[PDB]
């Protein structure tokens, strides 16, 4: 027919596809509006017609029925079919159903081949991630059972008032001179709880020695509701699964850490690291490795298919001077300094214009515009000239990128950014489509709920900071979820709207968006990347007993440092013991240094770096001793543990690897500093002096209304009473150094809440912040996070991994983070890993795979039975569960004994047999003990039965074997990390003790004692809540802290030191990043690939 020919001709024509794409984009723009005006209703038909028209065409050319090369045969045409039928259903007859219209956005993926291919590759990646997903579910369930057993109902502890019975009249309580109907109704009343200081949270409390303490007049009691609206708790197994999924993603995990330790006890912190350093880091890095290998296979398949005048120095110096001159800007500039800045900028732009004109005269426009850099310079100079005749100046900053001409690593960053929207732009487009789809889905589903039930989730009188009422805020929430903060807003979402639907939407966006982001990250990363005396001295130094003695002295001296608590002044004998011990260590180490000098001579001793370190430490000790016979030099004694680096080979080899990587690390650090200089200068221009708040101290610590107080001038003018304080946010953009600090907090994603809240309220220059005017400053931070964090971390990781690959290649292909003995044990483990394979009625029955499958089903059923445990369960439920446990123990005993009925070969045939034997023996031990927190441990011992699942699983077994193979390298890395934690905790004890308790620093997670400092350092090893700890350090003087305070040891107030605090926290954050992220990822990926 001719109709078929016409339909085919219109179908194949590119104009038709372009029309479909344009209408899809227009519909996407219309779906952004939260409140569609009535007239747009008419426009709806247009789309419904167009979507019909095109569909009709596809129906005419192809065949509706099923057959080769037909309409419904193509999977994506199902999208057209569903969209058209849904549109007709919604419009023809009678709504939340309209949210399904968002699926029309996916038509974009249909109208471009590149997006189809990208989605296909993503689907194969998801398919390959199946084993890791199963392992993650299994580990999360196991740790969730462990946490449920350990902390069942712990989070419901609260410091309630100490009630008194009214002479047992009717079981009533007369607390605080008020009678309540019953004890149960009294306890559930939140008017008698105790709020945590400076927070709107009920103080969790415990009765264990380590757990938190109830202030005088209060007592710990379990009655109440779980914290943060009751969505965090270990009471039910499913709640524990949610909490440990939160832990695994390290999402606001410091809050759960602090709550659990406050309620149960500090010792339980152990549990947390066993879930973080082996449950969170390990699982995420395993996912990283699996995705990377899948992408590598995809790239290999694609590759196989494809197969078959000296003035430049002057200009660069001028650019460097100009960028530095722009960096000479800050808050409260003097008039003369501002004039000097203006004159300098004017002369710089003048000279740049003159150079551009001269070198465009030398080569005419045809020649001049022949270079990309030349057109870039022309655009920059034109923009600067237009601005000369406000962020309009920031364009000039981009000139610094010219330094990429001969800077290879800045060129690598430029290549990364180019590939982001170049070769790999299709995947970026897919990510953008996903983000838009999820933003509109969330807004359409939750806009009315957020609007009409705002008071539920709005602590302030106005609307909440994060919501889905408007499209921009929905996109902001989706972006925040992508950045990793997916639960803090989820609690509000579930509180204001449906729990089930919000759970589903947020979990889906988390999983899918993080998958896409990780695919983009890995794709970019792979795409872009006397004589007798001397003899005696040598003999005495050479004895191994001498080395052991020196090691013992090093460790014991470090321990002696570990006692410098605030409580020494109370402990007298220990103080004098420590003084004598310190003198002894100084003397013995000096004696050892002299012996080494004599035995080996000055040249050999001073030609060894570690000898230099030991000599420096001893020199500091001697300087301190002679000064005593400098107070700022005493605290440098906290570097004593560094003597342990040279002795133990594990830390020595790890330090060798890190030193080898130092040059590349420094190159990338310089590139990152130059790149972040642009964003810090822009932030200084946008937000210099606009971060101040005229707070009223008496009425809390919240910014005043902009109507009553408008700016600093009015804040000082209304000073009849000394209540108003014009204070600036701790971390801000008043300078470029403060710019780097705030940018670091935004990039690491800790403490960015306050920075963005202060930015998106910046009303003017030192003017009082309005609630949320100047809103679109949000974009600023978003942009930064796209470049300053995503691409910057990509460069970090790529360069460091490339450096480690070069180091491995140089070292004969062997490992980098292992010793000789560890290498031999690793070889033995590898050999053991791939070992080759080696009454009649029962022998024939048990050996059958059906028996193993039945045992597997039985153990799965037992796991399900343990999932049912819950706090405050009725006694009959307890009895039934105990009986079921006894039955399961009996069944396992029966199966093990019938297996034993075979010859003794099974007694040693495999290691899993002995594991089964020992777990059964423990099971009977626990059951017999039941006839007699020890009970909690006995119950927790039952989790060993679940591990029997490992036998059947293949992917689980391989991944766990990879972890076991990686264990020694991780042991070395963790040893070095623990040494660094020890040193930094001693520094904190020396400095940060006595600081005012605010934000992260509370009565339990202080820096006062070694225990508390170690807890804080452990939590901020993952960079979690380091802004919280840093905040109390920064504040100096009123109204925050009170200097001139009678402190125990150092009576110079309770204020922190901003300079040393910032240095301490930034250096520790960077060191911990390096080690735990880069090295741990390197080990995980290497041992997974080899495994
Ligand atoms: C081949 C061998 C290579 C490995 C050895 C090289 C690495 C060793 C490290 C050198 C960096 C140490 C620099 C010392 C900084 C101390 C400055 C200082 O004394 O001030 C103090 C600074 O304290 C701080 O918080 C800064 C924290 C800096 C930590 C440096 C220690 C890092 C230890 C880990 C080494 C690196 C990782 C392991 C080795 C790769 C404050 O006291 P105050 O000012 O006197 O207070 C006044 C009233 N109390
Ligand atoms: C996860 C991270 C990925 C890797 C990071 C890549 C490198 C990006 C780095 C950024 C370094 C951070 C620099 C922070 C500078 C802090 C400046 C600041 O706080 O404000 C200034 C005052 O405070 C001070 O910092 C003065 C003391 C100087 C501290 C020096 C900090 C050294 C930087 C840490 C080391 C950098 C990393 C290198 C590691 C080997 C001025 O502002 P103000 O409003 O006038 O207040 C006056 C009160 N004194
Ligand atoms: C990736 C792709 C597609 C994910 C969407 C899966 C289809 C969702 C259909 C089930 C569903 O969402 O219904 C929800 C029912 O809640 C459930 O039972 C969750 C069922 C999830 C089963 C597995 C979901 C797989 C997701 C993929 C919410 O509806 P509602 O409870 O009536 O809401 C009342 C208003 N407060
Ligand atoms: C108001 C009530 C407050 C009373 C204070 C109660 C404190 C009781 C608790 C102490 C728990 C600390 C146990 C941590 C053990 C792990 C650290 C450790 O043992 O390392 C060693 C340090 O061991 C210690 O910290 C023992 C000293 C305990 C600190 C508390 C002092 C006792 C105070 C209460 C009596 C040193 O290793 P290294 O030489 O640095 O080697 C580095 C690389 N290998
Ligand atoms: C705690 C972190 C250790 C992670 C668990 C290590 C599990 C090792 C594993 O099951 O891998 C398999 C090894 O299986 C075995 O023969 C050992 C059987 C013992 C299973 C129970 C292990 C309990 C783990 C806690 C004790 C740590 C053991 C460390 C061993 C050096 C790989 O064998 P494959 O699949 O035939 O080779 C391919
Ligand atoms: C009886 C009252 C208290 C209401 C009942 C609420 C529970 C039935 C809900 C509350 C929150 C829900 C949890 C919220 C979060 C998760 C995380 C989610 O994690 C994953 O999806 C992991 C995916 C992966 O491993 O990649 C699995 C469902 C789960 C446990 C949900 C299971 C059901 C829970 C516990
Ligand atoms: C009356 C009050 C407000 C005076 C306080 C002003 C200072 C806080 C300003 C004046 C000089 C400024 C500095 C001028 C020059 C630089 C160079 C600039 O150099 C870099 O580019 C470092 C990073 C790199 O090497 O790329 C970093 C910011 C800094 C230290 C500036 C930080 C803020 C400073 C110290
Ligand atoms: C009190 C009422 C209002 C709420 C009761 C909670 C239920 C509605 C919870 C119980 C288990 C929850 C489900 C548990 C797990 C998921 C997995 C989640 O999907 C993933 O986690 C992605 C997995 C992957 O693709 O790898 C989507 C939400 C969903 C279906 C949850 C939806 C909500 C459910 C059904
Ligand atoms: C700073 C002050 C002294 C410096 C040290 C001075 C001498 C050396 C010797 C140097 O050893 C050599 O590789 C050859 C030079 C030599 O040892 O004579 C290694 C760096 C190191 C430890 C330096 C590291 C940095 C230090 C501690
Ligand atoms: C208050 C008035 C002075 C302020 C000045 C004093 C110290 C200055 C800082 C000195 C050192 C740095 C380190 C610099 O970062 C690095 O040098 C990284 C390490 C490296 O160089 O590799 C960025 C500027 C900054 C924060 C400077 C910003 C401005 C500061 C805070
Ligand atoms: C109203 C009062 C009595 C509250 C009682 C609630 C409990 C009886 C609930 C809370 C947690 C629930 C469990 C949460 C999660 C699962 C996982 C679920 O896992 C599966 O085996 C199905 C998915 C799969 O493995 O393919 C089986 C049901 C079970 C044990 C649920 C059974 C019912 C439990 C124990
Ligand atoms: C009507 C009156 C008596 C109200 C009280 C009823 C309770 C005694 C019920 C409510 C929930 C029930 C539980 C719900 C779910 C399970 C899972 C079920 O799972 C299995 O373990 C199956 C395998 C097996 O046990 O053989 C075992 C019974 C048990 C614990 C039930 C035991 C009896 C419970 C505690
Ligand atoms: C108010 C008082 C009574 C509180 C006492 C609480 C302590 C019992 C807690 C707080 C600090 C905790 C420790 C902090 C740091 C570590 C390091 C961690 O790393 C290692 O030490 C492994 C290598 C080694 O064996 O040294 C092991 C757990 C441990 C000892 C923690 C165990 C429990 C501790 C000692
Ligand atoms: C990298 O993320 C993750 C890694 C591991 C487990 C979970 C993760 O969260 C998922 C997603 O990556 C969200 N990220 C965004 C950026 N990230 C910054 C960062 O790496 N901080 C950091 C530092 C400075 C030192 C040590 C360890 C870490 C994680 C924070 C979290
Ligand atoms: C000038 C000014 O605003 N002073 C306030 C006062 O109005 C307020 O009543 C008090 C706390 O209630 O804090 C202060
Ligand atoms: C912050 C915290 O958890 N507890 C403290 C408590 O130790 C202190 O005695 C009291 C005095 O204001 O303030 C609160
Ligand atoms: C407060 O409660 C505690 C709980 O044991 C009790 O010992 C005490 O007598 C009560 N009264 C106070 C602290 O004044
Ligand atoms: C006070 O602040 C709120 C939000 O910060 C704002 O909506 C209101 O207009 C301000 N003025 C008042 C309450 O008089
Ligand atoms: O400066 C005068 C006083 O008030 C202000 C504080 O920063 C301190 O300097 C002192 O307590
Ligand atoms: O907070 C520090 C304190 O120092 C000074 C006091 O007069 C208070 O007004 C102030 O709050």
């Amino acid at each position: 027919h001719p109709v078929r020919r016409a339909a085919v001709k219109i179908l194949v024509h590119s104009l038709f596809s372009m029309l479909i794409m344009c209408t899809i984009l227009t519909n996407c723009v219309f779906m952004a509006q939260h409140d569609p005006p009535p007239w747009t209703k008419y426009v709806e038909y247009t789309f419904t017609a167009i979507y019909t028209f095109e569909s009709l065409v596809k129906i005419l050319a192809r065949g509706f029925c099923l057959h080769a090369f037909t309409f419904l045969r193509d999977p994506w045409n199902w999208l057209d079919f569903s969209v058209i039928v849904m549109a007709y259903t919604t419009e023809f007859v009678d709504s939340a159903l309209r949210t399904f219209r968002v699926l029309r956005a996916l038509k974009t993926i249909s109208v471009i081949s590149g997006l189809k291919t990208i989605v296909g590759a993503l689907i194969q990646s998801v398919k390959k991630l199946a084993d890791v997903m199963v392992l993650t579910v299994f580990c999360l369930s196991v740790f969730a059972l462990i946490g449920l057993q350990l902390f069942m109902g712990n989070l419901r502890h609260k410091c309630v008032r100490n009630f008194t019975e009214l002479n047992g009249t009717n079981g009533s309580v007369e607390a605080d001179g008020l009678v309540w109907n019953s004890l149960d109704v009294y306890l559930n009343d939140p008017a008698n709880y105790l709020l945590k200081n400076g927070t709107t949270d009920v103080l969790l409390c415990g009765n264990s020695s380590d757990a938190g303490t109830c202030p005088e007049g209060y007592r710990c009691l379990k009655a109440g509701q779980n914290p943060d609206h009751g969505y965090t708790s270990f009471d039910s197994f499913a709640w524990a699964f949610l909490a440990l999924f939160r832990l695994m993603t390290q999402d606001c995990w410091e809050r759960l850490y602090q709550q659990t330790l406050r309620s149960a006890g500090k010792i339980y912190m152990i549990f947390f690291m066993l879930v973080i350093f082996l449950g969170s880091f390990y699982l995420v890095n395993l996912i990283l490795a699996v995705v990377a290998m899948a992408y590598e296979e995809q790239n290999q398949a694609t590759i196989a298919e494809t197969e078959e005048p000296f003035a430049d120095l002057t200009i660069t110096m001028c650019i460097v001077l100009n960028t530095l001159f722009m960096a000479l800007e800050h808050y409260n500039m003097t008039a003369e300094f501002e004039e000097m800045l203006q004159v300098g900028n004017l002369v710089f732009t003048g000279i740049f214009t003159a150079e551009m004109t001269f070198k465009i005269i030398a080569l005419d426009p045809y020649y001049y515009f022949q270079q990309g850099w030349n057109i870039f310079d022309s655009i920059i100079v034109i923009l600067s000239l237009m601005e000369l005749g406000s962020v309009l100046r920031s364009f000039r900053l981009l000139r610094v990128f010219k330094l990429a001409k001969s800077w290879p690593t800045l060129n690598t960053l430029i290549k990364i950014i180019g590939n982001s929207v170049g070769a790999l732009g299709n995947l970026t487009l897919v990510l953008a489509i996903i983000v838009f789809i999820f933003a509109v889905v969330g807004m359409q589903l939750f806009g009315k709920n957020y609007s009409e039930l705002r008071h539920r989730i709005s602590d302030s009188g106005l609307l909440p900071r994060w919501h889905m009422m408007d499209f921009f805020h929905a996109f902001l929430i989706i972006f925040r979820i992508l950045c990793g903060e997916w639960i803090e807003t989820m609690w509000d979402c579930m509180e204001v709207s449906g729990q089930s639907l919000c759970l589903l939407v947020f979990l889906l966006v988390m999983v899918i968006g993080n998958l896409v982001v990780l695919n983009l990250f890995l794709a970019l990363l792979l795409s872009s990347f006397w004589w007798r005396l001397r003899k005696t001295c040598y003999r005495i130094v050479e004895h191994s007993w001498f080395e052991t003695f020196i090691i013992f002295m090093i460790l014991l001296s470090s321990g002696a440092l570990a006692f410098e608590d605030i409580y020494l002044e109370e402990r007298k004998t220990i103080k004098v013991l420590l003084e004598y011990a310190d003198k002894m260590f100084t003397y013995v180490f000096v004696l050892e240094m002299l012996l080494k000098w004599v035995a080996y001579g000055f040249k050999k001793y001073f030609t060894n770096a570690w000898c230099w370190l030991d000599f420096l430490i001893v020199d500091v000790s001697l300087v301190s001793l002679v000064a005593n016979t400098i107070k700022s030099l005493r605290t440098l004694r906290a570097l004593r543990p560094l003597r342990a680096l040279s002795r133990f080979e594990g830390m020595r080899v790890v330090v060798n690897a890190l030193v080898g990587a130092i040059p590349s690390i420094m190159n990338v650090l310089l590139v990152c500093l130059i790149f972040w200089l642009i964003f810090s200068i822009m932030g200084v221009n946008l937000f210099a002096g606009k971060f101040g708040r005229c707070i009223n101290q008496t009425e809390g610590d919240l910014p005043l209304n902009y109507t009553i107080v408008n700016n600093k001038s009015e804040c000082e003018s209304f000073n009849v009473t000394g209540e108003l304080y014009w204070t600036k946010v701790k971390v801000n953009f008043d300078n470029v150094g403060a710019g780097y600090l705030a940018l670091l907090q935004v990039a690491t994603f800790k403490g960015w809440m306050d920075i963005m809240y202060a930015a998106v309220d910046s009303r003017g220059y030192e003017e009082q912040p309005q609630w949320e005017d100047n809103l679109y400053m949000y974009i600023y931070f978003v942009v930064f996070i796209i470049f300053g964090s995503f691409f910057t971390l990509n460069l970090f990781i790529g360069v460091i991994i490339d450096n480690f690959n070069q180091q491995k290649k140089k070292l004969g292909g062997q490992d980098i983070f292992m010793t000789e003995e560890q290498k031999k044990y690793y070889n033995m483990m590898k050999k053991l890993g791939s070992k080759k394979p080696q009454q009649g009625f029962i022998f024939d029955i048990v050996t059958k795979q059906a028996f193993d499958v039945t045992i597997m089903f039985l153990i799965c059923l037992n796991m399900v039975t343990m999932m049912v445990e819950t706090d405050d369960q009725s006694p009959e439920k307890v009895n039934i569960l105990a009986k079921i446990n006894l039955l399961f123990v009996a069944i396992f005993t029966g199966e093990c004994i019938v297996k034993m009925a075979a010859l003794r070969h099974y007694y040693f045939t495999n290691s899993w047999n002995i594991f089964d034997f020992v777990v059964v023996i423990l099971s009977i031990v626990g059951t017999v003990l039941s006839d007699i927190t020890l009970f909690r441990v006995i119950r927790l011992a039952r989790i060993g039965r679940i591990l029997r699942l490992i036998r059947g699983a293949k992917g689980i077994r391989t991944l766990l074997f990879a972890l076991m193979m990686s264990l020694p390298a991780l042991f070395n890395i963790g040893l070095l990390l623990f040494l660094v934690m020890f040193i930094y905790s001693i520094f904190g004890m020396a400095n940060f003790a006595y600081v005012k308790w605010e934000a992260g620093i509370d009565d339990m997670f202080n820096f006062q004692t070694f225990a508390n400092s170690m807890l804080c350092l452990f939590q901020i090893t993952t960079s979690a809540g380091w802004d919280g700890l840093l905040s109390p350090i920064l504040n100096t003087g009123p109204p925050y802290c009170d200097p001139n305070l009678p402190n125990s040891n150092g009576s110079r107030g309770n204020c922190g030191s901003p300079a040393v605090g910032i240095l301490f926290f930034t250096t520790y954050i960077i060191i911990s990043f390096l080690i735990v992220v880069n090295m741990y990822i390197a080990i995980i990926l290497e041992n997974f690939s080899v495994a």
